[PDB]
């Protein structure tokens, strides 16, 4: 009757960590009644003044966010609303890095955050290759190419048409076209098949790195600006091993549950079991060390060079977690 319920106060206090790497996102999920994506996005939109800047009516924002969060599958262990919330919040923290201060426009910040929010919406908990090999309707619809990622975009955008869901109703047509293009380029870059090219381009940009007189990154063309945003969200999507170990281990349990469920589905059907999806023949710990050595560390080390020295503690945490998982390999 005016003020917060007690559950709502404890939640508000956890949300004070929203600018920190290592937010207890799972606790936020519990406290919000399984609404971590909605509350975290709302907080971030308020913090960054995005409702004012883009004339987003607050009721429309909340309705859209709830709708978006409802199209993440609660029965999927990893690719659910908690992961969406986590990637949003990690993106938010990366955007605040000192080396990028005043680099990106409000519309770019909106794009990166919105892209993070929608980037795995309606994920079924199985890979692109699974969808392709089973002749799924989605694989048919997108001609086997970035199936899931194309679907995430389509749903993310289509949901804007539900009742009182058009959060971009007051943007001009030029703004909307620009936002749309940037969001598409960002979500399509979350397909791991694109990882090596994104990283090559990120390395190239570190080799030819230019800074302004104030010390901040210089990005004077769309291609470089979008590459940085793409890599930023991609870092957030690959950020689990860089988090405090109590978080990382929950993500690791979750991804493995999801992969093993896919492997069970493959074995039931007589399909070849996909790499690391065989619960009877799997080394969780050795896989994490592989994930870190060949994917996560090379990306984050390159990111860390780009924004040197802002990401040093993130890279230190990653290296510590790697030694931890190495030490548990029997
Ligand atoms: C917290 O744990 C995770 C979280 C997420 C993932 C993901 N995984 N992947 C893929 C597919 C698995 C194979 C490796 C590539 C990553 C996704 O597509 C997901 C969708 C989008 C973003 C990343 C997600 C994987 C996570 O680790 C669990 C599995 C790690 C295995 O990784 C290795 C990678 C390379 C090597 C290797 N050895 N020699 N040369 N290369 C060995 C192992
Ligand atoms: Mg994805
Ligand atoms: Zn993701």
């Amino acid at each position: 009757f005016g003020v917060k319920t007690e559950q709502e106060d404890v939640l508000a206090k956890e949300l004070e960590d929203v600018n920190k790497w290592g937010l207890h996102v799972f606790r936020i999920a519990e406290l919000s009644g399984n609404r971590p994506l909605t509350v975290i996005m709302h907080t971030i939109f308020q913090e960054r003044d995005l409702l004012k800047t883009f004339k987003i009516p607050v009721d429309t924002l909340i309705t859209y966010l709830m709708t978006l969060e409802d199209h993440y599958h609660a029965d999927v262990a990893y690719h659910n609303n908690i992961h969406a919330a986590d990637v949003v919040q990690s993106t938010h923290v990366l955007l605040s890095t000192p080396a990028l201060e005043a680099v990106f426009t409000d519309l770019e910040i909106l794009a990166a955050i919105f892209a993070s929010a929608i980037h795995d919406v309606d994920h079924p908990g199985v890979s692109n290759q699974f969808l392709i090999n089973t002749n799924s309707e989605l694989a048919l619809m997108y001609n086997d190419s970035s199936v899931l990622e194309n679907h995430h975009l389509a749903v993310g955008f289509k949901l804007l048409q539900e009742e009182n869901c058009d959060i971009f109703q007051n943007l001009t047509k030029k703004q909307r076209q620009s936002l749309r293009k940037m969001v598409i380029d960002i979500v399509l870059a979350t397909d791991m098949s694109k990882h090596m090219n994104l990283l090559a381009d990120l390395k190239t940009m570190v080799e030819t790195k230019k800074v302004t007189s104030s010390g901040v990154l210089l990005l004077d063309n769309y291609s470089d600006r979008i590459q940085v945003l793409q890599n930023m969200v991609h870092c957030a999507d690959l950020s689990n091993p860089t988090k405090p170990l109590q978080l990382y281990r929950q993500w690791t349990d979750r991804i493995m549950e999801e992969f093993f469920r896919q492997g069970d589905r493959e074995r039931e059907r007589g399909m070849e079991i996909s790499p690391m999806c065989d619960k009877h023949n799997a080394s969780v710990e050795k896989s994490q060390v592989g994930f870190i050595d060949y994917i996560v560390h090379p990306l984050w080390e390159t990111w860390a060079d780009l924004v040197h020295p802002d990401a040093q503690d993130i890279l230190d945490t990653l290296e510590d977690n790697r030694e931890w998982y190495q030490s548990t390999i029997p």
